[PDB]
């Protein structure tokens, strides 16, 4: 039987609003209601994987997995297995995979991250659950963001507090925060952000809604507008949303929003507004494909609607060649040839680099780089054709240009790093020197580029 080179991936993300799901809920698995919805011609055909988030989830961990799993064999007829099942209070994630799968995955993790001091520590936060598929890792979160129309930039305090703290992939990693650990990372909730129009045009957003015509509203999204700032989710990809505002809705019905102040919302209104939402991030040249992107009209005991995201995403095989793993295979090289850091800091440190790679034995320390001033008033660290010679565990083509090298500047002073990026070696060419790029992020902002030329040598 032979191994799969893609898999296709459902990701949910569902505010239950503390009540109990109805007795169907199979509209969400098939991606149907309003949006990028999935064809018929597919409802039988199962996905390798699913992960659903869930919040403000009333249920036990056993009470949703046998609602899960019953849903799924309805659909499907097949019975899935469990991956994980990871819960923070009324935060949850689970991934559900094909019985086929079982033997694919592998290095299960879980975490969760709790946000806010104090006041503001005891329900909000994000689990989170990531694996091996065969040769390809893939990392899932599911938050809970701050709630409430004036606290955006809270939601993007919780944000970068979650890619900080949450200890997800491989430990080795250690430069490297989840941003940079998965070949694909899925990133979902209820991320709480609103549409930030007044008060008084609540009638007048209703109106758009029921034509409609989202196009006006969402150039009021506070994540589309934080994301298009470099406030938060730098580096992240959404489909486009063409799906009707999935908050705040009335319990049993879709018909009406339910937008006024109340004493139980704190005197706070609630907009119409996606609070609910799937984002991904996929290593450079790796195959991600959003197949639908969407919400469900038919469940209706929360007073969100749940989000459905599908996804074809590339997967590689486990490699064993006659020489690696447990030795280097003396055809293949990596040089790093000419390469200098840009970077945003106004420290004077000397920096050096750390090469992280599946396809070497262990990472790879450079000598520091050389400093200059860049001429608008920046460090420009020049590494010259002084860079180590990587050394992959297999030469095979079909193998190497399919990896990545993660890259981390550090400073010499501290070993902390000033960023992280990473280079795809999928290259026009072997033998050939090719220009290489990659923006560096630290705790997920922008903090410098890499660039240079690359040099890499196969078995071919
Ligand atoms: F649904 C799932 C439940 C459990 C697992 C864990 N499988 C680990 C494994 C891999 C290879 C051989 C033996 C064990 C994976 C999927």
């Amino acid at each position: 039987q032979p191994e799969p080179d893609m898999i296709t991936i459902f990701i949910g993300t569902w505010n239950m609003g503390n009540a109990p799901p109805p007795k169907k809920i199979t509209s969400w698995f098939l991606s149907k209601g309003q949006g990028k919805t999935r064809d018929d011609s597919a409802d039988y055909i199962p996905h390798d994987i699913y992960v659903i988030g869930t919040q403000e989830d009333p249920l036990s961990e056993k009470e949703w997995l046998e609602i899960l799993k019953h849903s799924l064999q309805e659909i499907t007829s097949v019975t899935f297995k469990t991956v994980a099942i990871h819960t923070l209070w009324n935060i949850r994630i689970v991934v559900l995979a094909k019985p086929e799968h079982e033997n694919r995955i592998s290095h299960i993790c879980t975490d969760n991250v709790k946000t806010g001091i104090a006041n503001t520590l005891g329900n909000k936060g994000a689990v989170g659950v990531s694996f091996m598929f065969n040769g390809t890792s893939l990392g899932f979160v599911n938050s809970h963001l701050t709630s409430g129309s004036e606290k955006k930039l809270r939601r993007n305090q919780n944000y970068m507090n979650i890619l900080r703290f949450l200890a997800l992939g491989d430990k080795k990693l250690s430069p490297f925060n989840i941003t940079h650990r998965f070949t694909h990372l899925f990133w979902f909730g209820d991320l709480n952000y609103r549409v930030d129009l007044p008060t008084w045009e609540a009638e007048t957003i209703i109106q758009k809604i029921k034509q409609q015509q989202y196009a006006d509203l969402l150039s009021h999204d506070q994540l589309l507008t934080e994301r298009r700032e470099q406030k938060v989710f730098l580096h992240f990809e959404e489909e486009e949303i063409t799906f009707a505002p999935t908050y705040r809705f009335e319990r049993l019905t879709r018909d009406k929003y339910a937008y006024t102040k109340q004493k139980a919302t704190g005197m706070k209104y609630n907009l119409p507004s996606w609070c609910d939402r799937v984002l991904w991030k996929s290593y450079p040249l790796v195959h991600v494909v959003c197949q639908s992107y969407g919400s469900t009209s038919d469940i209706m005991t929360s007073d969100h609607s749940p989000v459905f995201a599908t996804f074809e995403a590339g997967v590689t095989s486990q490699f064993v060649s006659k020489n690696g793993p447990g030795t280097v295979d003396s055809q293949g090289q990596i040089e790093f040839l000419r390469c200098y850091a840009t970077l945003k800091t106004k420290s004077q440190t000397k920096f050096y680099l750390e090469f992280h790679s599946s396809c070497l034995e262990s990472f790879v320390k450079s000598q520091e780089g050389e400093n200059e001033e860049g001429s608008e008033g920046e460090l420009v660290v020049k590494f010259g054709e002084t860079l180590p010679k990587l050394k992959p565990i297999i030469s095979d083509p079909e193998y190497l240009l399919d990896q990545h090298i993660l890259i981390s500047i550090k400073s010499s002073d501290s070993d902390e790093s000033y960023g992280e990026g990473c280079i795809a070696l999928r290259l026009e060419a072997t033998e050939t020197q090719l220009p290489i790029y990659t923006p560096l992020t630290h705790h997920g902002e922008l903090t410098g580029h890499f660039q240079g030329e690359i040099k890499l040598q196969t078995s071919q």
